[PDB]
Parts: C-alpha cells; sequence; structure tokens
RNA sequence: UUAACGAAUUUAUGGAUAAAGUUUUAGAGCUAUG
DNA sequence: CAATACCTTTTATCCATAAATTCGT
DNA sequence: TTTAGGTATTG
RNA sequence: GUAGCAAGUUAAAAUAAGGCUAGUCCGUUAUCAACUUGAAAAAGUGGCACCGAGUCGGUGCUU
C-alpha cells in the first residue's frame, strides 16, 4: 500500500513515500532512553547527508613515497657496507657523526663536525667545496688521490639523488659537441664510399639538429643545408637514426623484406647484425657513430651549456650557476649600496620580507623573491643586463630546484663512473666493487615485478627462485622476473562472468577463436528450392564449411559460402540464408597468422596439438618483453625449425577475451557426456545457441552454473564490485541502506513501486561565428560587434547563427527587441543550439504540432544548407529543419523522439535497479521464472527538473535543505504517474525482462512530447480526472492531487540527517613544526623534544570520548570531579582501545566512571534547551544544527525574484512571472525577518546579524533581482553546517564560530536511524 | 562496451621512479660600545 | 575566556588492468 | 581546488 | 643589548608515531547512530487510524 521514491547524490540520499493518492504519510515513533519524551511523530519523508567517499588514489600516492624513502635509505646504507671495513681504516666514526648530524650538540655522541672530527678542517673543506657540485666536479678532474670520506660524499650524493629513468640506453661525456660528433658521422660514411662522398663544409650542425622542432622538421633542416640530397638517401635515413625517427634503408640497398631501425624501441641491437650480416660487418662500424650522435642530441637539450673541458658537466653547470648567483649578488649588493642603500636592511636582513634574505633564510620561493625584486632591478641603472638575466628565469639561482627533475639518471652515473675511475688505482676495493656500486645507481625494481614480500603484503605478487634476501645485485638470480610478470597481468584480467571461478582465456585464443565461429554458425539456417521448410545447418556442414572456409580464408561472406561450399560441394544451384548478415562476423584470425609462420596445417589440425597451441598464445599475448617470450617457448623448440621460431616472438597479441577455458570445453553434461563446444557443433536438427545452451534446464549448464556462483557475496562485494566514481558508490550503499530500513517500517511489508534518480565554453561560441562569417563572408559580424563574454544569453547568440535573418521569414531582424521573438525549437519540446532557433514568430513554422512547415522550407531549405557549410549549424539541426521532405516527423521517427529522452542510459544507475530489483524479490513461483513483486524504475534527472518549472515547484539550493527530499518526493510522483498511465513503457522503464513494442506511435498519445498528462491546461485540453485506458485504474486528477504535492513541498519538518563518522586517515597536518616551547607539539621521532628538533601540530580527532572521572587542583592538589570531552586523536585511538581507562589514567584522569564513556563520533547531535540543535564537530568545536523551514512562497518566489537565467518559458506566463515580483515585492523585508528569529532561536550568532540587519537597511533602493540574489547568500549564515563566510553585495561577513563545548555536555544526545524515524535520545547529568 | 570488431578519451584499482618542500644540526660572523 | 586572525606539502614521469563513454568500421 | 578545524594572541 | 659591516647558493638526517609477520614488507581508501547477540561477518528490536502544521501537536480504538 505504498511507493518509496528515491534521489541519489553525492552527498544526498533523498527519500520519500507515497500513497495511492500521493500523500506524504506519517508515524508516531518510540522513542529510547532515559528522557520524559517516550514517543514522537515524524513524517515519511527525508534525506540523508554525509561527507563524500574519498578515493584510494591520494593514499595509494603516499604509499609510493613510503617505499621510495624505505629504498632510498636502504640503497645509501649499501654503499656503506661496502666502505665500511675499509672506511674504518681512515675514520672510526665517520658514518656515526653523520647518522647524528641532525641530533642536537647536548644529545650529540660524538664530534659536532661530521666529515672531519676537527672544527678546523671541516672549516676549510666548505672554504674549498662551497656546494657538494663544486666537490663532485673536483673528484672527476683530478688526478691526484683524494680522501676517502670526500669520495664517499659524492657517491652517495648522486646515489641519493638520481635522477630519472625515463631514458632506456646510456650517454657520455664524448658526446656533447654533436658537430664534433657529426663530423665523425659524416667522415666515417665518407672512408666508406669514395663515389658518394660529403662535405661538412660550414653546415651549422649543432644549432639544426637540437632544436625544439619536430623530430621530422629538424631532419629536412639538415638534408636542406646540405648539397642537396634526398631525405629517403641513406645519409638522411642515418640522419634519421639519431633523431629517434625509424628510418628504413630497404629502400637504399632494396632488399627483400623492410627492416626499420629505432633506438628507442627494444628491437635496435638484434635488428642491427640481421641487416648487417648481408650488408657487411665493415658497416656496423658507421651506425655506432649514428647512435653516437643520437646521444649527443639526447643530452644537448638537458645540459645547453658548454662541457668541453670536464667529464662532469651537470657539476659543471652547478658551479657556473653558484658563481653567476655571487657576480650578480654583489653587482645587486652594492648597487643597492650605491643609490638606494635604505632598503638593503629590509632585502638582505629581513627574513620575513621575500628579500634575499627571506629567499635563503626565509621560506620564499624563487618564484616569490623574482617577482619582489623586480620593481627595484628597473629604477636602478645598469639594472638591465640584470634583469635580461631576470626575465630569462636564470638569477641569483639556487642549485638544487624543482627544475632539476629534467636530468636524466645517466649523465649522474657518467660523473660517478668518472669518479670511480680516477681514485680506484689509489683504494684497492673501488677497482673490485665498480661494478657493484654502479648496480646501486643504475637498479630499479621492474614494475612488473611490484614490491619484493614475503607473502605479508596485500599488493605484491613476484615470485622468487630461491627464499634468500634480493639485493640490487643478485636480483635476477633470486627474482622470478618472467613468472612475476605473468602473475602482475593476470590479477587484473577479468574473471569468466558466466562462472568466474576460472580466468578469462586470451581473446586471441585458438580454443577461443573456434568458439565464436562455431556458435555464430549453429543459428545459420539455409533454404533451398528441393527443400519445404528452412533448416539448420547440421553436425556435418559446420564441420565441413569451417575446414573448407574458414581455414582457407580470413573473413568469409556470404556469397562465398553459397557459391563455394553450397553450389560446389552440395550443387545445390540457388538457396536462401537466413542466418547470418553480408559476412561471418567471427574469424580464426590466430589460425592463419599461426598458419603462416609454422606452415604446417597438419599441425595445427591434430587436436593432440591443442593444449600447446593454446599456450603459445597465451604466451605470446602475455609478454610485452622480447627476452622473456623467448624463455618460455624454448620448451618448445624442438617441435620448430629455427627459423620458424624467430618469427613467433614477433607476433604478439593484445586483449583479454569474455570466456574461461573451462566453459568452453570443461564443463561436461553428467546425462549427455558432452561440453559446450561439443553441443556446439553437432546438436541434431535444433541446433542451440550458447545462451540456449546455459539456458535449458533439461541440461546440466544452468544448474552447474549457479553452483559456483552462490559458492552470492555480501552487500559490499557486491557494492564495491560496481563501475563509477568510488564516492556515489557511497550514496548507493546508504541509497540501499535507507530502503532496507524503510521496509522495517512498513511492519516489514513490501512496496510495489520504487523511483531511484541519481544526479550528473564562453569563447567556443565567439570561434564558432568568428569562421561562420568568414565563410560566408557577410559584414554582419562588422555591422555590429559583440565580445565573447555575452553570448551566454540565446536570443543574441542565435542571431548570430543566423546572420540576422529568421530561418523562417527570410528577412532581417533588428538587434534591439529579441524580447519580441520568440526561441524556437525545430522539434516540439529539446533546448541545445541543435535543436533551437530564433524566428519572430513560433507559429510561421506550420501546426504547432507539425515539423516545420513545407511552406516556410521552401523559401529556406538553401538558408538552412548555407549555414552549414558555414558551421553555423549542424547535421542534427539541419536534417531536423528540413526533416518536412522526409515524410517530416514519423511516427517511428517522433519514436525516436520521446523514447531517447526518457530512458537512463547511465551504466552505474541501470546496477543500482538490479542492486533494489535482487534484493526485493526474493519468492518464486513454481516455474523457474522470478515474480516480480517489488517494480524498480530509473528515472532521468531532467524529467522532474522540468515539472518544477512547468508546475510551480521551483527549487532554490542554498537556502534549506529540504530540497533533496523535495526532488525525491518529486521523483516518486512523476515517476508512479508516467507508469500508471502506461505499462507499455513498463520494459522500458524497469528493469524487468517485460518486453515493449516500438509499432504504436494501446493507441496512446499523439503529441511527441511525454509531460503533458499532469497538465490542467496545456499549450496547444485535459480532462482533470485521469484513468488508464485499458483496466480503468483512476491515475491522475488535476484539481485533487496537486494541493498535496505543495502541501508536501511546504511541509516545515522533513528528516534531514548527516551521517556520523568516525575521522580516519593522516594523523596531524602535514608540515614539520619548528622547535617551539608548546606543548601540542606532536614529537616527530622519540628522542626529538619537540622543543628541541621540531615536531608536528594539530591532530585529527579520531572521534570524542565522554570523561566522568576526578583531576588534582592547585598546590593543594584536591580531587574535585569533572565531565569533559576528550579528543581522541587518530594516532592516540589504537593506544585507547587497547586499554580506555589506563590510557586515561595517562591523559590525567582519576577515578573514571569506565561505563558511562561514550565515544561520540563527528557530526554527533545534541539538541539543548530550546530545542535549537548542535553538532560536534569536535572534541572542542561544534556546528549548526536546524535547517529554517522558510516558506513555501518566498522558495518559490525567491527562485523567480532572482530570475534565474533572465526567462526561459513562454513570454505570456513571464508577464505574470514578472508581476510576481512586484505583487511579493514587500516579500524581501519578510525574508529577512524570517532569519531574524530563526537566528535568535538557533544559531546565537547576534554578533554577526546585526552587521546583516544594518546592511539590507542600506541598499533598500536597490533592484530587486541584484538584492534578491544577495540575499540568497545569507542563508549560508542560518544553514545546517559550517559557519563559513558570506557576503553581502559589498560587505564580506565572516563566521561565527563554536570555540567551547561545555554548552553539549548537560544537554540531551540524539542517536537517530539511518532514515531518522527511530531513536533514543540521552539527557545528561553527571 | 556494440545486433559485431576496432579506436580514443575519461575515471577507477595497481606498480616502478623522480625532483622540490619542511625540520635540527655542521658550514668559527667580525668591528667599535659595558 | 570568547573573539581574532592565521594556518593548512607539492609537482612531475613511466607501465599495467578495467568499466564506461563517445566516435569509427 | 577551497574546507573548516587548530592554534596562539589580544584588548 | 644597540649601533656599524662582512656573510648567504651546500650538505647530512627524518619524512606520517610506528608494527611484527623483521619482508629492499606494512602503516591515511572503503566500512560505522543506539540497545540485545556475536571473536567478527552479521542477525535481532520500535501497535494503528484520524484531525491538523514553524521543524510534529492533539484525539479515538487496541496496548
Amino acid at each position: 500500500k505504498y511507493s518509496i521514491g528515491l534521489a541519489i547524490g553525492t552527498n544526498s540520499v533523498g527519500w520519500a513515500v507515497i500513497t495511492d493518492e500521493y500523500k506524504v504519510p506519517s508515524k508516531k515513533f518510540k522513542v529510547l532512553g532515559n528522557t520524559d519524551r517516550h514517543s514522537i511523530k515524524k513524517n515519511l519523508i527525508g534525506a540523508l547527508l554525509f561527507d563524500s567517499g574519498e578515493t584510494a588514489e591520494a593514499t595509494r600516492l603516499k604509499r609510493t613515497a613510503r617505499r621510495r624513502y624505505t629504498r632510498r635509505k636502504n640503497r645509501i646504507c649499501y654503499l656503506q657496507e661496502i666502505f665500511s671495513n675499509e672506511m674504518a681504516k681512515v675514520d672510526d666514526s665517520f658514518f656515526h657523526r653523520l647518522e647524528e648530524s641532525f641530533l642536537v650538540e647536548e644529545d650529540k655522541k660524538h664530534e659536532r663536525h661530521p666529515i672531519f672530527g676537527n672544527i678546523v678542517d671541516e672549516v676549510a673543506y666548505h672554504e674549498k667545496y662551497p656546494t657538494i657540485y663544486h666537490l663532485r666536479k673536483k673528484l672527476v678532474d683530478s688526478t691526484d688521490k683524494a680522501d676517502l670520506r670526500l669520495i664517499y660524499l659524492a657517491l652517495a650524493h648522486m646515489i641519493k639523488f638520481r635522477g630519472h629513468f625515463l631514458i632506456e640506453g646510456d650517454l657520455n661525456p664524448d658526446n656533447s659537441d654533436v658537430d664534433k660528433l657529426f663530423i665523425q658521422l659524416v667522415q666515417t660514411y665518407n672512408q666508406l664510399f669514395e663515389e658518394n662522398p660529403i662535405n661538412a663544409s660550414g653546415v651549422d650542425a649543432k644549432a639544426i639538429l637540437s632544436a625544439r622542432l619536430s623530430k621530422s622538421r629538424r631532419l629536412e633542416n639538415l638534408i636542406a643545408q646540405l648539397p642537396g640530397e634526398k631525405k629517403n638517401g641513406l645519409f638522411g635515413n642515418l640522419i634519421a637514426l639519431s633523431l629517434g625517427l625509424t628510418p628504413n634503408f630497404k629502400s637504399n640497398f632494396d632488399l627483400a623484406e623492410d627492416a626499420k631501425l629505432q633506438l628507442s624501441k627494444d628491437t635496435y641491437d638484434d635488428d642491427l647484425d640481421n641487416l648487417l650480416a648481408q650488408i657487411g660487418d665493415q658497416y656496423a662500424d658507421l651506425f655506432l657513430a649514428a647512435k653516437n650522435l643520437s646521444d649527443a642530441i639526447l643530452l644537448s637539450d638537458i645540459l645547453r651549456v658548454n662541457t668541453e673541458i670536464t667529464k662532469a658537466p651537470l657539476s659543471a653547470s652547478m658551479i657556473k650557476r653558484y658563481d653567476e648567483h655571487h657576480q650578480d649578488l654583489t653587482l645587486l649588493k652594492a648597487l643597492v649600496r650605491q643609490q638606494l642603500p635604505e632598503k638593503y636592511k629590509e632585502i638582505f636582513f629581513d627574513q620575513s620580507k621575500n628579500g634575499y634574505a627571506g629567499y635563503i633564510d626565509g621560506g620564499a620561493s624563487q618564484e616569490e623573491f623574482y617577482k619582489f625584486i623586480k620593481p627595484i632591478l628597473e629604477k636602478m641603472d645598469g639594472t638591465e643586463e640584470l634583469l635580461v638575466k631576470l626575465n630569462r628565469e636564470d638569477l641569483l639561482r639556487k642549485q638544487r630546484t624543482f627544475d632539476n627533475g629534467s636530468i636524466p639518471h645517466q649523465i649522474h652515473l657518467g660523473e660517478l663512473h668518472a669518479i670511480l675511475r680516477r681514485q680506484e688505482d689509489f683504494y684497492p676495493f673501488l677497482k673490485d666493487n665498480r661494478e657493484k656500486i654502479e648496480k646501486i645507481l643504475t637498479f630499479r625494481i621492474p614494475y612488473y615485478v611490484g614490491p619484493l614480500a614475503r607473502g605479508n603484503s596485500r599488493f605484491a605478487w613476484m615470485t622468487r627462485k630461491s627464499e634468500e634476501t634480493i639485493t640490487p645485485w643478485n636480483f635476477e638470480e633470486v627474482v622470478d622476473k618472467g613468472a612475476s610478470a605473468q602473475s602482475f597481468i593476470e590479477r587484473m584480467t577479468n574473471f569468466d562472468k558466466n562462472l568466474p571461478n576460472e580466468k578469462v582465456l586470451p581473446k586471441h585464443s585458438l580454443l577461443y577463436e573456434y568458439f565464436t565461429v562455431y556458435n555464430e554458425l549453429t543459428k545459420v539456417k539455409y533454404v533451398t528450392e528441393g527443400m519445404r521448410k528452412p533448416a539448420f545447418l547440421s553436425g556435418e556442414q559446420k564441420k565441413a564449411i569451417v575446414d573448407l572456409l574458414f581455414k582457407t580464408n580470413r573473413k568469409v561472406t556470404v556469397k562465398q559460402l553459397k557459391e563455394d561450399y553450397f553450389k560446389k560441394i552440395e550443387c545445390f544451384d540457388s538457396v536462401e540464408i537466413s542466418g547470418v548478415e553480408d559476412r561471418f562476423n567471427a574469424s580464426l584470425g590466430t589460425y592463419h597468422d599461426l598458419l603462416k609462420i609454422i606452415k604446417d596445417k597438419d599441425f595445427l589440425d591434430n587436436e593432440e596439438n591443442e593444449d600447446i597451441l593454446e599456450d603459445i598464445v597465451l604466451t605470446l599475448t602475455l609478454f610485452e618483453d622480447r627476452e622473456m617470450i623467448e624463455e618460455r617457448l624454448k620448451t618448445y623448440a624442438h617441435l620448430f625449425d629455427d627459423k620458424v621460431m624467430k618469427q613467433l616472438k614477433r607476433r604478439r597479441y593484445t586483449g583479454w577475451g569474455r570466456l574461461s577455458r573451462k566453459l568452453i570445453n570443461g564443463i561436461r553434461d553428467k546425462q549427455s557426456g558432452k561440453t559446450i563446444l561439443d553441443f556446439l557443433k553437432s546438436d541434431g536438427f535444433a541446433n542451440r545457441n550458447f545462451m540456449q545452451l546455459i539456458h535449458d534446464d533439461s541440461l546440466t549448464f544452468k544448474e552447474d552454473i549457479q553452483k559456483a556462483q552462490v559458492s552470492g557475496d555480501s552487500l559490499h562485494e557486491h557494492i564495491a564490485n560496481l563501475a563509477g566514481s568510488p564516492a556515489i558508490k557511497k550514496g548507493i550503499l546508504q541509497t540501499v541502506k535507507v530502503v532496507d530500513e524503510l521496509v522495517k517500517v512498513m511492519g516489514r511489508h513490501k512496496p510495489e513501486n520504487i523511483v531511484i534518480e541519481m544526479a550528473r565554453n564562453s569563447r567556443e561560441r565567439m570561434k564558432r561565428i568568428e569562421e561562420g562569417i568568414k565563410e560566408l563572408g557577410s559584414q554582419i559580424l562588422k555591422e555590429h560587434p559583440v565580445e565573447n563574454t555575452q553570448l551566454q544569453n540565446e536570443k543574441l547568440y542565435l542571431y548570430y547563427l543566423q546572420n540576422g535573418r529568421d530561418m523562417y521569414v527570410d528577412q532581417e531582424l533588428d538587434i534591439n527587441r529579441l524580447s519580441d521573438y520568440d526561441v524556437d525549437a525545430i522539434v516540439p519540446q529539446d533546448d541545445s543550439i541543435d535543436n533551437k532557433v530564433l524566428t519572430r514568430s513560433d507559429k510561421n513554422r506550420g501546426k504547432s504540432d507539425n515539423v516545420p512547415s513545407e511552406e516556410v522550407v521552401k523559401k529556406m531549405k538553401n538558408y538552412w544548407r548555407q549555414l552549414l557549410n558555414a558551421k553555423l549549424i549542424t547535421q542534427r539541426k539541419f536534417d531536423n529543419l528540413t526533416k518536412a521532405e522526409r515524410g517530416g516527423l514519423s511516427e517511428l521517427d517522433k519514436a525516436g523522439f520521446i523514447k531517447r529522452q526518457l530512458v537512463e542510459t547511465r551504466q552505474i544507475t541501470k546496477h543500482v535497479a538490479q542492486i533494489l530489483d535482487s534484493r526485493m524479490n526474493t519468492k518464486y513461483d513454481e516455474n523457474d521464472k522470478l515474480i516480480r513483486e517489488v517494480k524498480v524504475i530509473t528515472l532521468k534527472s531532467k524529467l522532474v527538473s522540468d515539472f518544477r518549472k512547468d508546475f510551480q515547484f521551483y527549487k532554490v539550493r542554498e537556502i534549506n535543505n529540504y530540497h533533496h527530499a523535495h526532488d525525491a518526493y518529486l521523483n516518486a510522483v512523476v515517476g508512479t504517474a508516467l507508469i500508471k498511465k502506461y505499462p507499455k513503457l513498463e520494459s522500458e522503464f524497469v528493469y524487468g525482462d517485460k518486453v515493449y513494442d516500438v509499432r504504436k506511435m494501446a493507441k496512446y498519445f499523439f503529441y511527441s512530447n511525454i509531460m503533458n498528462f499532469f497538465k490542467t491546461e496545456i499549450t496547444l485540453k485535459r480532462p482533470l480526472i485521469e484513468t488508464n485506458g485499458e483496466t480503468g485504474e483512476i491515475v491522475w486528477d488535476k484539481g485533487r492531487d496537486f494541493a498535496t504535492v505543495r502541501k508536501v513541498l511546504s511541509m516545515p519538518q522533513v528528516n534531514i540527517v548527516k551521517k556520523t563518522e568516525v575521522q580516519t586517515g593522516g594523523f596531524s597536518k602535514e608540515s614539520i613544526l619548528p622547535k617551539r616551547n608548546s606543548d601540542k607539539l606532536i614529537a616527530r621521532k622519540k628522542d626529538w623534544d619537540p622543543k628541541k628538533y621540531g615536531g608536528f601540530d594539530s591532530p585529527t580527532v579520531a572521534y570524542s570520548v565522554l570523561v566522568v572521572a576526578k583531576v588534582e587542583k592547585g598546590k593543594s592538589k584536591k580531587l574535585k570531579s569533572v565531565k569533559e570531552l576528550l579528543g581522541i586523536t587518530i594516532m592516540e585511538r589504537s593506544s585507547f582501545e587497547k586499554n580506555p581507562i589506563d590510557f586515561l589514567e595517562a591523559k590525567g584522569y582519576k577515578e573514571v566512571k569506565k561505563d558511562l564513556i561514550i565515544k561520540l563520533p563527528k557530526y554527533s547531535l545534541f539538541e539543548l534547551e530550546n530545542g535549537r540543535k548542535r553538532m560536534l564537530a569536535s572534541a572542542g568545536e561544534l556546528q549548526k544544527g536546524n535547517e529554517l523551514a522558510l516558506p513555501s512562497k518566498y522558495v518559490n518566489f525567491l527562485y523567480l525574484a532572482s530570475h534565474y537565467e533572465k526567462l526561459k518559458g513562454s513570454p505570456e506566463d513571464n508577464e505574470q512571472k514578472q508581476l510576481f515580483v512586484e505583487q511579493h515585492k514587500h516579500y524581501l523585508d519578510e525574508i529577512i525577518e524570517q532569519i531574524s528569529e530563526f537566528s535568535k532561536r538557533v544559531i546565537l550568532a547576534d554578533a554577526n546579524l546585526d552587521k546583516v540587519l544594518s546592511a539590507y537597511n542600506k541598499h533598500r533602493d536597490k533592484p530587486i533581482r541584484e538584492q534578491a540574489e544577495n540575499i540568497i547568500h545569507l542563508f549560508t549564515l542560518t544553514n545546517l553546517g559550517a559557519p563559513a563566510a558570506f557576503k553581502y553585495f559589498d560587505t564580506t561577513i565572516d563566521r561565527k564560530r563554536y570555540t567551547s563545548t561545555k554548552e553539549v555536555l548537560d544537554a540531551t544526545l540524539i542517536h537517530q536511524s539511518i532514515t531518522g524515524l527511530y531513536e533514543t535520545r540521552i539527557d545528561l547529568s553527571q
């Protein structure tokens, strides 16, 4: 006897309940707790507010670094382990001294100076190597033996910061002068070619080769410079090669098959010799010269500076940076003293300022310092040399900045290698471990491996050959690299939907292809002259045809079948095929790709070979890595000629299928003994399809299927599997929790109807007219100009696409009065530009029930075509405009019109329907078919949206939160209504498979716009009492039912519930905070008194706990009993739950009443005093609790007062809409007054209200549309939720926050249910 | 996901890396003047 | 106290898998 | 991308 | 301590406290009114009708 209407979003589930006659019911509810309120009445309408669900993404990102850091201290640790034994000879406590570098000297356990214990030698060190980058250049350049500590600092510093792995390959210090490298390339081609020598001449190889242009555009510029040679010529292919293009030398040598070579792709080292053996090995020397150039190009942008003197360009790059800063510092530092020496203290001494002193000592960014002194630079002479340095964005640069991520790790290795190479003569262990160290900088755990777990990671999948611990150096021997990469993909691969216990087969699987082929073929039927009736393909023909036609050719067309098989093999001269369209959809692409490679047709047909052929595709489809496939296939090498093997590694397959191996060939009917496949060929004269095979009660397949699936899943797994936003899933979980408690409410009775709905260019307008009057060539853009911000008004913008002439009358339109002109939809109500037109009168188009008439088209069938070529209209706009000459909107064209509009297309929402639909109908009748006890409906969001506008139930968001339920109410009404009149739409609108026929055009309705029947009076007659045509059920009364809808909207009591949530996540605000003598400073790691070292701050409060114990006071230390709110932080909560009391005593409580302790989750609910409500937003803060039920007349007024998007509706209706403003103009004083009684009652912020009251007084004479909108802001003051700031038109009003929580402790605590209806209240007394 | 195959973008889940930030210490502040 | 003002790590790169979405053949 | 809770200090 | 001036660009170390399963692992997502039951997963618990409407008020029958 009831129906539920849901309105789902990101932050709300809205829910209302409807009657046979569309009221919203009520009921008295029993109330628990020690309070005198023992029962209360509530309406059966509401919404459920919650904070949005959070993606795992941010979390997983924290995970990455968590991993990066525990692996970086690991890498530096490895270098120490190499050094430890040998460093100890030089310095006993060097490593210790660095470990404890961060400790204050009071806490230091060794000398304060790290590199060397003595004060004196540290001073010199920084004297001679101010930056590490200084030291690095020295360690690379000098031939002298350098101190081991110094050596260690260089290596570890490159190892701590490697730069990126975004190159695969290698790069050298020799490869910096591209010309020097270029000429060597030219030189080799010349020591090899005496008929066509080339000359280097005066080609600016350096400038041409390395520039921001395409890898292609640079290429053309090289060969342009030279004496004229073909980009296709050999030298161009080599120049091309370096540039990273794929160049094919086939045309040059006219080789039999094409062999291109790319230097980024893997196949380069292998391809070169495959080409090289035919060409001869002499030629090989050239290509390496060409690769070398590539490497010179590659780093040519990363270190643009000259690096000719040294083997350490990066550090050379830094050292030049450091000196320019020193140079430019003094030039600035002096020039400020020279002419403007008053500000110097502000710039260079005050840290807070964003001066240089701020730049270095303060936290100002390079960006902030540059901006701050650009004024000063251009107020003093000699600035310009300095300023061209600032506009360059290269001034007083730090060595280490955001920029450096650009550097490729390789360039660091070259400095480390060169450092190691230098000093290995002096220290033996370095020569031995040089290789072992280099792997540290070079090593990177490959992604397909995943984290190297020992079964203790959710995420990890890798596999190991030996259970021993993994170093960068033994990785290959312990880690099963390949079988890891299979596991890697296999976990993200789909399962088989029909039996989701077995993995999907590769889509290109040979078993898969056959199944996909035979299922299309079983349903093929042939009709011939001899036969009385059409007959299925029989068991032999499928088996013949496939051997005959599918093995011969990749794709099989129908004419191929009748001429190649039917006429040739059965000698039927004519036949007719019902079963398939113009060609067979399936194909055996692998058979042929496999047939052509192994070149053995016998090998493909022996069924004993199928187990071996599946594995080749599965390994072939799986693996990315050239090497890796081979380690797998080697088991098979014997079956095959070595040349056969070579082609197989090449073919790689992309994509995973739909179905399991087991389903197709493993499952077997206990009765028939035959598998799925074996029923797909040879089913006898009645030949069944795959769906039919699973859906045959007599066969074991439907029963065998059902067993795997139940073994189903709980709600979260059912809900979480859903595809879409992780947040809108939350509303779903809550939306279903909401229905289920609604069910509890109706005496455990189920509802008949359920209606669910979920909610979801400024310059684009300027460019589509710019180019559409450019190809029209018209001067209507020149005649009157407009701006880019203006065209969000339709009637202005539609004039411009039209060019000033009406598509219905062919005359020029006045610019000033578009008010008199109508916007016309090409098709009777679509609001897009595609279907909107502007003419003086919309009756010119013909009948208003008719498509734009033949009468107007004939004058302007040409104007609309002029507009299409100028992209001033679209194919959808035009094909609807001319549509009168295609018989107009056909009954079947009009069926496309409304049917497309109404049905929900979104795959998430659909799934929700199942979720509800399956959760309702548990009962099954004696037949297998389901009982549709409850009907689920999915409504588009627009349908209600226009109805509110059409039928005076206007929506304003920010006044209130009641509108959330109000859409749920309105969604239940429009829903139950559209299905009450038309069951023919039950199959379209409801998850229920019945079936609906398009043919009608059960006569129902002539007109194309669906939402008409509610209307008492409609724009060109309906009886006010509506009934279904076929059964006589009375469905809509235009007079009777409407009163209650406006009344229910108008209802002042709705259930608004904001879901209560223990706070999860990060412990505290992330920033490190400087040492302080505060007690709220959280220590970073144990031995660091934040007072000494700095610490954290601002912990997040997981939940509040109410305490009722005693405490010590004064030097007296007297015990007196306190009751208050304790803030359990996220860090604390783990510790708190183990022992509440011991933990409580440690925070200072004595004699806690253990039993009365209440954990108050966030958004917790209290009503105190006069029934104003407070939500606990923290242990120490509170949040607004009451929504102000603005009377319906004001909402409706304010929406029209707000004058949303000028006026969209019909213009005669608009004069009453404007009239309503003046008639209800005195309301503005009434609206403001509503707030005042409510603020004074609930908000208790009078401080603020006063600047408000003293502000509406001031702008009384300002217009209403402007005044009303600014009035709307205020409600955020009155709004449930957080104090946040709002502004009246000229004044910003700050928020009134509740920094004391005492008022709760003596109030009545409210626990409410998910609906809000069932409660337990608790009045608080110590 | 389509009446069927492909391509793309998006979002979701997952992996491997990078560069900045922040914090305490080390980078002997000197010269007049109590 | 309760106002008051102030605070709140970010920005890249590569690889995979999947739905869902809108194009194509 | 802006929220809305910490946090310390004032008249 | 106030005046004067020199100075500055780098480094090391930590990067959620930390946990045991000590792995070159894990540590911010989802999930949560209350009461009884449960290790948890979860299951259980709240008469109806009418008249009305400033955030639910009254009344009749059963209870």
